[PDB]
């Protein structure tokens, strides 16, 4: 009887770790993510590469990979196979967005409407597909992964970081008005984490003069690890934690405080 | 040689008050709106009555209804024609957005398409259409009007309050990254305010039960006028204050505090 | 004939001069709290003997307070009798507050951790305790208390007085709502980079050019504030022309604090 | 080599909970309280019965009760007293603050002298303490317990919530200052915790229809535990995350959203 976890865009990122932490937790998981091998692009942990080591932790996977989560159909099909295989959903961690950065007056209109069906129309037909379960069961606990520069949308980050300001917003929103079904909402937006697709975007990859200049920036002067992350996620997806909801947590070393 | 302020959707709302205190601040004016009398839906003020009162007040006003302000081609259009009338815009009062309201779960697609085209898009072109020809001339002065709600995205108003919360987010990114070229870019979110969309919308304008319910909601138990937020306005965009940018101000009697 | 009278503390420094100026202007009598002496006098960037002529051409009654302790009950309470005393009421209230402090927090000693207490925090209680009961009975008032722009972003090196002006800013915050439903505004204005010559001699630009584009170089408008510029904004929240902002505060820095 | 953490007020709020899951992962213990037994004001689980349940748990436990946190003197002679049984200190829990409301004009100059000493000089003085020795050590981490009422100061708690987001903003200040020694500060406030003291404050300890109308205040419309409380306080103190500081994190049914 165990309960049942999802996580999107689970062969990057935290998802590796978080799920391994929340099969630890005693939790069946379904994955979604990118098919394929390490060599393809935006795959850090393959599902294969996972699903031994998950099950060893006791946990069944199930896996998505042909869905498109900036849509309506996407979302509701990917919660109807979690309901097909599980027939519950206790968790839910959304990872939503895609990084745009640049002058305000260079963005065009593609880069606009990227942004804005990564870093929001993810998390609306993301919390649409969700919660109707979780209402249903009376309980409930999701996560919705938007970036630290929500908190502090700077010049350069303009359309990226004042929509993660937006799907912020939209959690707070959603996170209060479910409350009272038992079900909780909350945000947490990163910075300067230490995967590979941070450090091949921030040239820090094989550069470690790079990689010094970059942990400058963060007050605590180092990357966060996904195991960190992975653990304060897991935190709010757990059950251990039923008392914080419509929230915004910045993990980003500090900068983002 | 006069300075030049626009103002959007300026028959309704605070663009006609703002007119008059702009035009008796020595501004000449370029009026955005609906075209007609006061029977068409959103006509609070007509063209014609408020160009009267505006040339006794010394200013010279042009006129623009025929573009659509969710898009690049019409924001651009319409500063075009702001200077081939007047040779320069010093100020823009860009009012956005279109109330939506309603359970999370109950939202469509279409009106998930709508609060972005509204909250987002008018910001996100309005902005690219009008910082050009202030950066050109090092200053200019933009106020874009969002809502109170994106302080505090609250239930029964997820998307549009969330999506106002990444207009301000914008709105700060871009405040702060032209303010090296002396421009900037605030934004004002308002709610209890007595004009009669809100009064029609709330079902007060012929109720004064209904309003004193209302204005009960109000820490400071009444409803805001929009001579008041013209004022407070036209201090933005006056050239009076040039010390504030990337910011937002809550004109709400104290709701949004 | 009834001209609504506005307090202002600290006026002799900062922005009391110029607020004076544009508060007289729109009508209003005065009540000038400051130092007591002539440009010579620590703290006094303009003089009362100055001030006094110029707000009676614009037709503005002045009355000087020079002898309280403004971080006591009885300095507060004292100034304000004084104010109904000699004009039997009060309209609007500007209460300028804190003295700056700065360094590492495990150098602040117990006498920078009192006086800054005393100054940020004190001024704002014992402030508000006073000017408040006229406004309520009077079913109108408003207030503008200056605290900083650091009480926004309290960061390293300005950690005692940065978090005591938050605080303070909390308390204007819960003012503002409490006294909201007599009629009674109560708002914070928070500011950093003023041009003025306190924060010119404190971050040592004064005569020095290189100096001053550092410090300009920190602001994201390139720029220090002017006091006219903040009269300008502080007085629309002290005029009566604005009466639906309250328990708020207004940063006031070029961005910096955005 | 077990890591020490140092907890004050232990005698009751989050302390008993959060010693027994700090021992639980490998942590000796400090703790400071009230001494005596369940009679004695401010007393829920006396030091007596917790030494013994966290012995069990491979615990060496110092109990501190003769000390007045709100000077210098106390905390420094606390924190000297830590290292002179253990030589060492890696976590800190310093709850501080005690509760005053009322109308602002009503409140004496006792009640504010009060609220500064027990709302910010235990936090002066008790960060001052803790932090040279987490320097000297290049690690640390401490959680300053504030209250949820400094994230939103309302009407009848002016002074106590005004003074309580004074103390999250020394927090914020002296956790960015001390990041890059390794050192994080971060603070928890609470509201709507299941325990005596807040149950005897509201009246609701023998009254269910007053505890009923009390959750009703909460969005998740329930009262936090201390269990909960404890496990999330534990995350920022037990080393598994060392990515945030200088940060407040709301702890109360989403009441501080």
């Amino acid at each position: 009887n165990r309960p049942v976890a999802l996580i999107t865009m689970a062969t990057g990122y935290v998802g590796p770790a978080l799920a391994r932490t929340m099969a630890d937790r005693g939790f069946d998981l379904v994955l979604h993510g990118t098919a394929g091998d390490g060599t393809m692009v935006g795959v850090e942990e393959s599902f294969d590469s996972q699903i031994a080591d998950l099950a060893k932790r006791g946990a069944d996977v199930l896996t998505i990979s042909d869905v498109d989560l900036t849509t309506r159909t996407g979302n509701q099909s990917m919660i109807e196979r979690v309901l097909e295989r599980f027939g519950r959903l206790d968790s839910a961690c959304l990872v939503t967005g895609l990084i745009v950065t640049g002058k305000f007056l260079d963005m065009t209109d593609d880069q606009w409407a990227k942004v804005k069906a990564t870093n929001l129309d993810m998390v609306f037909h993301g919390l649409q597909a969700v919660l109707p379960p979780m209402v249903a069961a009376g309980a409930g606990q999701c996560v919705v992964f938007t970036s630290a520069t929500g908190g502090r949308p700077d010049p350069m980050v303009s359309i990226y970081g004042g929509t993660r300001a937006g799907a912020n917003g939209i959690v707070r929103a959603v996170g209060l008005e479910h409350a009272r079904h038992g079900v909780q909402v909350n945000a947490i937006g990163t910075n300067y984490m230490d995967f590979p697709g941070f450090l091949k975007a921030s040239r820090a990859d094989g550069d470690p003069e790079r990689r010094a200049m970059i942990e400058a920036q963060v007050p605590l002067r180092r990357l966060g690890t996904m195991d960190e992350l992975s653990s304060v996620t897991a935190g709010l997806l757990d059950g251990s934690n039923r008392f914080q909801t419509g929230q915004f947590f910045d993990f980003s070393g500090g900068w983002g405080a």
